[PDB]
């Protein structure tokens, strides 16, 4: 009896359209921003302008999601232990509201930061060999929605990318906002990394369930 490929919160059609459009507008605004344009060298080693919607060409086709535990049908470490928790079984098929606090972009991925409630944090995995990228950071900090990936990148990168962006804000290194977009303040973390802090947290609805490929 096998597990899904992964468990996660799957956004409603409506919420996915909303966040998807938010991400795309952000990519069109970021790519046109003069602060971004003057840093293109720290972005692509390739003078004309980069179109980020095109740059992030591998995108989710339909509904968006926030992954909790990648299971690979039970091949992944901790997959069974995770799937067996009462809270997971109990939460299966239930609606949740997810709060997105920021949109981000690196040379590798574009995504949205999810800020989990403590209830939702109960559905966040407690891995038995923790990532040194994750470590130092409050649990669930890795929670995100993938918006796009560059050609050579696997969408699991997005999470590592977000933890990286946050490792720096932990060291108070985000620095001074270099711009004001209609939705929030634009931060340049360097190394091709960008973060938009939303003035107002987007709220999205999603169903907690398992995806089987």
């Amino acid at each position: 009896d096998f597990l899904p490929l992964y468990f996660g919160w799957f956004l409603t059609k409506k919420s996915s359209e909303t966040l998807r459009k938010a991400g795309q507008v952000f990519l069109e605004e970021l790519g046109n921003h003069k602060a971004f344009k003057k840093e293109l060298r720290h972005f692509i080693s390739g003078k004309e302008k980069l179109e980020l919607v095109s740059y992030f060409g591998k995108r989710p086709p339909g509904v968006l999601h926030c992954t909790t535990k990648f299971c690979d049908y039970g091949k992944a470490a901790g997959a069974e232990e995770y799937a067996q928790q009462e809270v997971v079984k109990r939460s299966y098929g239930k609606a949740f509201k997810l709060s997105i606090s920021a949109l981000f972009v690196t040379p590798k991925t574009a995504g949205a930061q999810v800020v989990l409630t403590d209830q939702e944090l109960q559905l966040w995995p407690s891995d038995l060999d923790k990532p040194s990228a994750s470590e130092g950071l409050p649990p669930g900090s890795r929670a995100h929605v993938t918006l796009g990936c560059a050609a050579d990148v696997q969408p699991v990168q997005t999470g590592l990318d977000l933890l990286d962006i946050l490792q720096q804000v932990k060291g108070g290194s985000q620095g001074e906002a270099v711009g004001e977009l209609p939705r929030g303040k634009l931060y340049s973390l360097g190394k091709g990394r960008w973060m938009l802090s939303l003035t107002k947290k987007m709220e999205v609805k999603a169903i907690f369930t398992g995806y089987y490929g």
